[PDB]
């Protein structure tokens, strides 16, 4: 309902990432999104551990590590481990590691996630300003992507087949030419700060859409 949404103007968002030679945006979309339901119930913000992700939801959740996985089956990980570590407890550093998860530092649990129907930006909007920030994936692998500085993104060549995991942490428009306001992996220097505002309602623009999902922390 809210014409504009922006999830970093109630302390719900963490600062942007830097994954480095690893491919792990899958992990840190997953994080992304439990952090948000953290501080919707608890009111702490708080890093969570991409590489207790990495190192940890592997085989037996589809995942391979640095070199690509599934936020999905990442909630279902943390669901299954009863939590996941604080980032501050478990660092992350951009390569394959043993599972070295310890339940003492855990700091935050998952009860369960929900998808998204492909393709809907209607519903996908709903979730974001009813629920929380929503893990997606993009298509990211045009160059107009990578060259990226700022402004509202859209790429003609985009297909609806999504090849990177990212955080839609809200949505508005530029003077009415509508976005999503996406939270990158990329660190700071990427983007506008770390974000990128993809076109929003441009029939599943760099499939956005495509696959989202949303963990929850129930009461
Ligand atoms: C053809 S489909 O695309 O429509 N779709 C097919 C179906 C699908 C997709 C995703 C998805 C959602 C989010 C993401 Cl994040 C991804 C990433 C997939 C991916 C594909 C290709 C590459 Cl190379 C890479 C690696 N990234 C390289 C890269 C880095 C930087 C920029 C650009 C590229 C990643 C896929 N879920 N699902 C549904 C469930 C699939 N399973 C779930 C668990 O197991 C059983 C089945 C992709």
């Amino acid at each position: 309902l809210p014409d504009s949404v922006d999830w970093r103007e109630k302390g719900c968002v963490t600062e942007v990432k830097y994954q480095g030679s690893c491919g792990a945006s899958w992990a840190f979309s997953a994080v992304g999104a439990l952090e948000a339901q953290l501080k919707l119930k608890t009111g702490k913000l708080v890093s969570l551990s991409a590489q207790n992700l990495v190192d940890c939801s592997t085989e037996k959740y589809g995942n391979k590590g640095c070199n690509g996985g599934f936020m999905t089956t990442a909630f279902q990980y943390i669901i299954d481990n009863k939590g996941i570590d604080s980032d501050a407890s478990y660092p992350y550093k951009a390569m394959d590691q043993k599972c070295q998860y310890d339940s003492k530092y855990r700091a935050a649990t998952c009860s369960k996630y929900t998808e998204l129907p492909y393709g809907r930006e209607d519903v996908l909007k709903e979730a974001v300003a009813n629920k929380g920030p929503v893990s997606v994936g993009v298509d990211a692998r045009h160059p107009s992507f990578f060259l990226y500085r700022s402004g509202v993104y859209y790429e003609p060549s985009c297909t609806q087949n999504v090849n990177h995991g990212v955080l839609v942490v809200g949505y508005g428009d530029l003077n009415g030419k509508e976005y999503w306001l996406v939270k990158n992996s990329w660190g700071h220097n990427f983007g506008e700060e770390g974000y990128i505002r993809m076109a929003r309602n441009k029939g599943n623009h760099c499939g956005i859409a495509s696959f989202p999902s949303y963990p929850e922390i129930l009461q």
